[PDB]
């Protein structure tokens, strides 16, 4: 919650999720 942008938006279910994480937290998608 602190200098901690750069969050990915999917492109399949439509949901954000943080850089640090490796898919998606809503439909679990393979990040890019
Ligand atoms: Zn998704």
């Amino acid at each position: 919650g602190h200098m901690v942008i750069g969050t990915w938006d999917c492109d399949t279910c439509l949901v954000q999720n943080k850089p640090e994480a490796i898919k998606c937290v809503a439909c679990e998608t393979p990040k890019p």
